[PDB]
């Protein structure tokens, strides 16, 4: 166990200067076409080269002091009830955190497209309850040595899939109980010890959207260390311009306004209540739109900076695919493709 600092959550967000997530990388599933993968076999299922330290290094030298790795467990997690984790992929997550910490950057570790198993229903409850004690258990064991510089994440965006209102706030069941499965994640690194009893931890709402359902209905973990935890919203916003493909590609003094609102209820719903919250996901889909992204970046970060909240960027590594199109560095060629909208963000 190395050397760790006991600091707050908003202490420990003040350090952080802007965010990059490793995406479609150790996130990428093949569930539906190939059990057992590898290590290799998912991380590039995707179409993303196998991840190298270079690649954080110019994450760093861009201007970025954190990288969020989402992490998805399910195709390497064994038959209930012990979940055993592949012993090869742990390491290999190991080896991608590592390239992040000895970076000295800050490293945000969690499990991402669990959903197939992480359902938030009354009759769901204990399995997934369970399921999560037996997983973060492993994780926080083999993670337990490393210092205030990671992070763990319980949960990324857990909702009723399949439900009218999946990305719209689910139903009321749904909402408590993901507290209920928060609560697990805190009380199962805790309860590791170690460094664990004083690490920082992030949590998501219900889909890790903020609006007056999923804030109303949210309940704060109860911790035993105080001021350790963060709120993780993903805002993809303004949604017809940033997040819809068949949405506009202009960026306009109302959509200006309609940011200022979005962020403000952000502010107002967590940081505001003595909540520290983190934008754990943004970011703006290509269209073709440079001028049009690079003012919707500036603004985006300057009314994040006016309530102090920390943003991290979603970088899938996809330019010009059939898909969504939110890469920053080309990791193909070690390049940043769209120098003037880093520039903007990181001004
Ligand atoms: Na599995």
């Amino acid at each position: 166990p190395t050397q760790m600092r006991d600091l707050t959550a908003s202490q420990l967000l003040d350090e952080i200067t802007i965010g990059w997530n490793l995406g479609n990388t150790l996130d990428a599933t093949t569930t539906s076409w190939l059990p057992n993968p590898t290590p290799a076999q998912s991380e590039t299922a995707w179409g993303c080269p196998m991840t190298t330290k270079a690649m954080i290094d110019k994450v760093k030298e861009g201007g970025f002091n954190t990288v969020r790795v989402p992490v998805s467990w399910i195709d390497h997690t064994g038959s209930a009830p012990e979940y055993q984790i592949d012993e090869a992929w742990m390491n290999r997550v190991q080896e991608v955190v590592n390239y992040v910490i000895d970076n000295d950057m800050y490293c945000i570790l969690n499990i991402h497209h669990e959903n197939d198993w992480l359902i938030p229903t009354n009759a769901q409850k204990d399995s997934v309850n369970a399921r999560l004690d037996a997983i973060w258990t492993q994780i926080a064991t083999r993670f337990g040595s490393y210092d205030e510089h990671l992070i763990f994440e319980g949960m990324n965006q857990p909702r009723l899939v399949g439900d009218p209102n999946e990305w719209n706030g689910g139903n009321q069941e749904a909402r408590q109980v993901i507290n209920s499965y928060n609560q697990t994640f805190v009380n199962t690194v805790r309860a590791t010890g170690g460094n664990n009893a004083i690490r920082c931890l992030m949590v998501p709402t219900y889909a890790a959207s903020c609006s007056s359902t999923t804030v109303n209905d949210f309940v704060l973990p109860t911790d035993t260390v105080a001021n350790k935890l963060i709120v993780d919203i993903h805002s993809y916003s303004p949604y017809n311009f940033a997040l819809n493909t068949s949405g506009t590609s202009s960026f306009t003094q109302s959509d200006i306004s309609q940011l200022q609102w979005t962020l403000q209820e952000i502010y107002n719903s967590f940081g505001a209540k003595g909540i520290p919250v983190i934008i754990g996901q943004f970011g703006a889909l290509n269209k073709n739109n440079i001028n049009g992204r690079v003012l919707w970046g500036e603004n985006y970060l300057r009314i994040a900076k006016s309530y102090n909240i920390r943003c991290i960027w979603w970088d899938n590594n996809a330019f010009d695919t059939s898909g969504e199109n939110f890469g920053l560095l080309n990791r193909g060629t070690l390049t940043w493709q769209y120098p003037e909208l880093l520039e903007a963000m990181m001004k």
